[PDB]
């Protein structure tokens, strides 16, 4: 909790994008279809997963990101104020921002 | 697998402890208040380094993400080594760039 490192999930499907890539070369030397079509299933899943994200936040642009850092700014107030108050804007603000999140995903 | 999962993910699961912190600070609960507190301003700083990240790569990426699927869909019918090496060259270089941005 106090040692999140900004940026790590990203790190993480590249990880696993690499790993199942790994595999999936292993698999197609040694005659197993099955492992092999799994692996580059979830390879394409990770690859497709940083596409999608990386398209809706360059639309968002960088007004999103003054959001981010407002929301984060105020969410550090309301810690040091106990401000239920503060914490119901920003509630306010990330429910817009998830349903709408939501929606740019059926949406396809 | 739908992609944008994982994003809509971070968002709900930046609500529970936005809520959660709401409960704690009513019951007086500053040992779980912080907890929460500090959960979802990693889940903010998360989305906004991701999103700062994303949009410096630029649509170019973008172009890049859907070859590479390509390759693998290609490399899935050719049973092709030689094409998997090839994404994983990519997939390499852009993990290190990123492990570098953090």
């Amino acid at each position: 909790v106090n040692t999140a490192t900004p940026g790590e999930l990203t790190l993480m499907l590249y990880n696993g994008c690499l790993k199942f890539i790994r595999l999936a070369a292993q698999a197609i030397e040694n005659d197993d279809m099955e492992r092999k079509n799994e692996n580059l299933i979830k390879a394409q899943n990770i690859i497709q997963e940083l596409n999608f994200t990386l398209n809706r936040n360059i639309e968002l642009s960088a007004s999103m990101g003054a959001m981010y850092d407002y929301m984060y700014r105020r969410l550090v107030q309301a810690n040091i104020k106990n401000d239920t108050g503060m914490l119901a804007e920003v509630e306010g603000y990330v429910t817009d921002f998830r349903d709408a999140w939501k929606q740019a995903i059926q949406s396809e």
